[PDB]
């Protein structure tokens, strides 16, 4: 059977639930010794075995599981496995406790119900409705062929700008269209309601952002760490102003908004990856957050695109790239605010959170670097170099 | 016994208002500033309702006549600054001194006083209550704002009427050894092309021009900002489409062929102006280009604040986007490079064409930096750069077909590098 039959839960133990897909394929919810639950495709199913294909077949042909549908495999990394070059099956590797799961089902459903179309077409949905909290197990959306994520087309656009193949207005147009897309996304997501942030909510932000700042200061080495340590008192002072921001509107957000989540194909843009920030606990990715968190996530990512272009491109002229960094963030912010005005949704964006959340986003770049990609410390170092002394001169005036 | 100024002016020959052409008589004296000792400044209206600023001097030969260089009327105006009808406003600025000695100069009637000051009589005036030259408003705002990159203003004589005071006379410092930008900027690029200057040395004036423009706009913005209405940006597109139509239907040769093919793409850029409603409008230079900048010994001075001549006389005082001056200067910097390549034998075009692109970046960077340093980023809307830049190059076509036909090469080469 499947119950009796360690690293199985990790891509490349007791059983809680099993959805037999037939022919040896199954979607299992495995609990670890540390009370950690996992969604393990069983055949572990690798891209090509057919488990992702059997999931689409089981969803297209219809009590502990829920297989919803809406009307060969090649994987690429949660784990996203393309099926038939037409649908993307995304598994949920890590599962919460027996509590809230991935909010991607509620995010996509609210966007589709609000008229938001700048996203891949949803196909199916697999949900574990057995415990006290229904946990999302798999999502199936339409596969956009020949599509590239932001870390590919935005880098290519800025590289063409540095080579003179594009004008500044041509290079800034994607940043402006991303601003209008983000406003339509927030306007559709805010339809589910708004929640004023309590004094305990803004206090939890300060302690969390100060804790991460202390971790980065104590982990970033060499000259980059010395510059960050000198900046840390200034950053900590900005974190203290969060206590006076209680009552700011909290809505359903993307949670992990950056250019890599924006796919471009045939001149059209689509948003993906509504599973929440992976660095956040599983019981917080579905919580309502400020819309400015997505705004600072995208504007910081646009800044980082320019840093990457200068870093990786031989013989690059950094002058138009660095000018693009400032102009792309303005083009994004201007189009985002004006689109919220045309949608009568100006109330969900609180620009007082720009500087504190932007600083916290760059600190996470330090933490991501020391944990996954050590040389990446140059990106938040260059971003804060152009951002911190400018914002400090205004506070001292 | 002695007749008043009104009686003398009415009995004077209509040519009194002229420094050949004929004015209809008789004349009528609307306002008179008594400068003492037989000198005066009159606001005279002819039989065709045309108003004039006339420097007047009483003369025992003909009763009254128009002041000439040497009569002492410009001296008396300057002396009146170094120190009162209700219709006149005399504002003096730091540096005015009662210098003596007059000499005529052509630069709308200018008189050199003391060989260190320039008195300029505004010969032709607008109608009563109608807008005119905003030069007095511009110069006074720059002086009160601490702007010094201009000829030191000594004083302004204005007529207290209308929404803005009507300029009657201006007194500024005389700069006998100063060239305009079409001399020194062309000379800088030529020296760059033949290796006498480095690229960094040839780009420094472009950055200094950006700082000057930002200081100028920040001072001019101190009088206030006006948000552009939807009808304003709609009228901009109408005026720019008409100028584009006039250019396409007039420019000949291969330049006209390229402009005709570019016209649909240019009109598409003009269509995005409707989304720019609310952009800030301030007092601007209005006719801003390198020819308006004097340079000597590392010092820069902007002149000519009466507005755009091709614009209607009652519209040159209206508030305009600060980006219009920016576009005017960046375009003129482009044209400086085009002129160097066109006129210099055996010139190396590569360093000049690199300077064209780099000078515009140096100008914008210094302009943005100085605006931020003065906390005046709000007045510059860079979304207007491309549509207004295309409109400036189209105006070069119109200036060419009307005054200098071969000049069509300048906007042709500029648009060739600006279009994608
Ligand atoms: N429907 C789709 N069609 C084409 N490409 C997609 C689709 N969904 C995701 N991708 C690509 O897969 C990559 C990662 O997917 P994502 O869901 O963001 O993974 P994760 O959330 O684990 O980072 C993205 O860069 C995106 O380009
Ligand atoms: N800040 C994180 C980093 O991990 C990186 O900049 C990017 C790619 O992982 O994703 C962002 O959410
Ligand atoms: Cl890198
Ligand atoms: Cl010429
Ligand atoms: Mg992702
Ligand atoms: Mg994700």
């Amino acid at each position: 059977n499947w119950s009796e039959l360690p690293a199985l839960v990790l891509p490349s133990l007791r059983l809680d639930a099993l959805l037999d897909l037939g022919e040896g394929h199954a979607v299992g919810v495995v609990r670890s010794a540390d009370a950690a639950r996992w969604t393990v495709p069983l055949v572990r199913s690798r891209p090509g075995d057919g488990t992702a294909e059997h999931l689409v077949a089981a969803l297209a042909r219809r009590a502990a599981f829920v297989l919803e549908a809406f009307t060969g495999e090649r994987g690429i990394i949660n784990e996203s496995v393309i099926v038939g070059e037409c649908a993307v099956v995304k598994w949920a590797v890590r599962l919460p406790a027996e509590e809230p799961g991935s909010p991607a089902a509620q995010r996509i459903a609210a966007l589709a119900r609000g008229g938001f179309t700048e996203m891949p077409r949803p196909w199916g949905l697999l949900t574990l409705a057995e415990g006290a909290q229904p946990v999302l197990l798999a999502s199936v959306v339409a596969y956009l062929p020949g599509a590239l994520d932001g870390w590919d087309w935005a880098v290519d656009d800025v590289r063409r700008l540095a080579r003179g193949e594009l004008t500044m207005d041509q290079a800034l147009l994607p940043a402006a269209q991303l601003g209008t897309l983000t406003a339509r996304m927030h306007a559709a997501l805010a339809a589910r309601g708004r929640t004023p942030a309590t004094a305990a909510d803004v206090a939890a932000w300060g302690v969390r952002m100060r804790e991460e700042l202390d971790e980065a200061v104590a982990s970033v080495p060499g000259a980059e760490g010395e510059r960050l340590k000198a900046w840390a008192p200034r950053i900590a002072d900005v974190y203290a102003e969060l206590d006076a921001l209680a009552g700011t509107p909290l809505i359903d957000v993307h949670g992990d908004f950056h250019v890599g989540q924006i796919l471009r194909a045939d001149g059209r843009y689509a948003v993906v990856d509504f599973d929440g920030n992976p660095v956040l606990p599983a019981d917080q990715r579905a919580a309502r957050q400020p819309a400015a968190l997505d705004v600072v996530g995208m504007t910081a990512s646009l800044d980082h695109v320019g840093r990457v272009v200068v870093f990786r491109t031989p013989d690059v002229d950094p002058a138009p790239v660095r000018a693009w960094i400032a102009a792309a963030q303005r083009s994004f912010l201007d189009a985002y605010r004006t689109t919220l005005a045309r949608l009568d949704a100006d109330d969900l964006f609180d620009d007082r959170l720009l500087t504190p959340l932007r600083y916290a986003q760059e600190v996470r770049e330090y933490l991501y670097a020391v944990r996954h990609l050590p040389h990446w410390v140059y990106v938040p170092d260059l971003s804060l170099t152009d951002l911190l002394p400018e914002r400090l001169k205004d506070k001292l005036a």
